């Protein structure tokens, strides 16, 4: 990306992790690992919840095993119907959606 010497590891998954929205509350994490393992090896992923009924927010994330791998769910992922609701995914290394992690309380 930029080019430049990184020695904060956090930057280098924070490229290859993605923001995930507009998923469906009846849709599981185990679901979503399925879609996730259409664009490639995953490392991690989260589907955020209301802590009441369990019900899902409909945001997450996934971290993957390459950056460019990540860049492909943006690629396919991103625009792509989910059960009705088409998925949104972002870079979460994006200020922004840094800050929907932030209310989401992910991290």
């Amino acid at each position: 990306m930029a080019g430049l010497t990184v020695r904060d590891p956090a930057v280098d998954r924070s490229l290859r992790s993605v923001f995930v929205g507009n998923i469906p509350y009846e849709a599981t994490e185990e679901q979503l690992k399925d879609i996730f393992s259409e664009v490639g090896p995953v490392v991690s992923f989260r589907l955020v919840y209301a802590r009441e009924t369990g019900k899902p927010k409909g945001y997450g994330f996934c971290e993957y095993q390459d950056q460019e791998t990540a860049l492909s769910a943006m690629r396919n992922l991103n625009g792509r119907e989910f059960s009705g609701r088409a998925l949104r995914v972002d870079n979460a290394a994006s200020e922004k959606n840094k800050e929907e992690l932030k209310s989401l309380g992910t991290g």
